[PDB]
């Protein structure tokens, strides 16, 4: 039951959530780096030196080869290996064991992070974007279809010694407050979304909505940052420049400092983001304040805003604070402000509908 699932996950600020997963015969216990940007599982089955630990296949009597290779890229580092499949459970999830695709990683660049303590990759989208080709039935896919878990997940993400719940199977009441508020699934490869307006500190932006999704908006759970498009990432550090005037950081490459606890959180703005919602002409908004896009690395900070080569990618900083409700079954995204939520002396962090917005069709890609 929901209970067991909740604060399953652990993590390292900027480093990604895991869950403790087993695979094999008898069980090999493995952290797994939980992504909604990706859709193969795959495990380190080899000595690296970021690895403490790794899946021994040839320990496993329940290990079958499939005797094919395979490549892997992801915004950040790439991996090749061997597929199989494999036995495989959740200690702190649905009480169930599935057989399921298994990427035995052997060799990798840039994609083990030292000190991480994850030690695999579990890719939670659809067939499509499964690599090598969508025949591959990912993870989710082979438990939705073995067991019966009923087709959703949840994903609550918290901020600082980085922990959360992952719940499998349903949507925990008791780990949001408010109504959850939804968006279609564009479509069923990345969890793709359309944005429909960006406001910073109540000001819209004033740009055509098709830039916001320069090519897909998606919620990637994987990767750190909130990435906006060129001209959007350019407008909306003209705005946070401006909102904090008053005070190389903004590529995100070097930290600010301040003495602990004079963060003058009140100069930087807040970012609105309106998201599509289920019925004509209807959005709905959540609202992201400075504590979430700087990144806690004195107090210093880390800019976690950076331009992206695809549309707006909304990254665990965005989700964190936020219960997210992946509804697959009814091809929808929820949101609502979470129990874990973000802590500002005169702001909160919010989900609010209904808003009016015309023409959201054109927005898309
Ligand atoms: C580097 C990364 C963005 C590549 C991209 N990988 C992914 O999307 C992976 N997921 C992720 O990386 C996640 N962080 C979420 N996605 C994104 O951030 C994102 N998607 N698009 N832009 N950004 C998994 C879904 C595998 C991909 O597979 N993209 C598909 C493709 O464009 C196809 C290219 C191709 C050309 C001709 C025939 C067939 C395919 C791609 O390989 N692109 C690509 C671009 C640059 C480098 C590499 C590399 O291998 O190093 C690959």
């Amino acid at each position: 039951s929901f209970v067991e699932m909740v604060d399953n996950l652990r993590g390292k600020s900027g480093q990604g959530y895991y869950v403790e997963m087993t695979v094999g015969s008898p069980p090999q216990t493995l952290n797994i780096l939980v992504d909604t940007g990706s859709s193969n599982f795959a495990v380190g089955a080899a000595p690296h030196p970021f690895l403490h630990r790794y899946y021994q296949r040839q320990l496993s009597s329940t290990y079958r080869d499939l005797r094919k290779g395979v490549y892997v890229p992801y915004t950040q580092g790439k991996w090749e290996g061997e597929l199989g499949t494999d036995l495989v459970s959740i200690p702190h999830g649905p009480n169930v064991t599935v057989r399921a695709n298994i990427a035995a990683i052997t060799e990798s660049d840039k994609f083990f992070i030292n000190g991480s303590n994850w030690e695999g990759i579990l890719g939670l989208a659809y067939a499509e974007i499964a690599r090598p080709d969508d025949s591959l039935e990912p993870f989710f896919d082979s438990l939705v279809k073995q067991t019966h878990v009923p087709n959703l997940f949840s994903l609550q993400l918290c901020g600082a010694s980085v922990g959360g719940s992952m719940i499998i199977g349903g949507i925990d009441h008791s780990l949001y407050t408010g109504s959850l508020w939804y968006t279609p699934i564009r479509r069923e490869w990345y969890y793709e979304v359309i944005i429909v307006r960006v406001e910073i500190n109540g000001q819209d932006l004033k740009m055509d909505c098709k830039e916001y999704n320069y090519d897909k908006s998606i919620v990637d759970s994987g990767t750190t940052n909130l990435r906006l498009p060129k001209k959007v990432f350019e407008a909306a550090v003209k705005s946070i420049k401006a909102a904090s005037s008053t005070e190389g950081f903004w590529l995100g490459e070097q930290l600010v400092c301040w003495q602990a606890g004079t963060t003058p959180w009140n100069i930087f703005p807040v970012i609105s983001l309106y998201l599509m919602g289920e019925v004509t002409n209807q959005s709905f908004r959540i609202t992201i304040l400075p504590q979430q896009y700087l990144r806690p690395v004195d107090d210093c900070y880390k800019f976690a805003i950076s331009q992206s080569s695809t549309g707006t990618v909304m990254g665990a900083v965005i989700m964190e604070g936020f219960y997210v409700v992946f509804d697959r079954a009814r091809k929808r995204i929820g949101f609502a402000v979470s129990a874990c939520h973000v802590h500002d002396e005169f702001r909160t962090a919010a989900v609010e509908g209904p808003f009016v917005t015309l023409d959201m069709e054109d927005c898309g890609y």
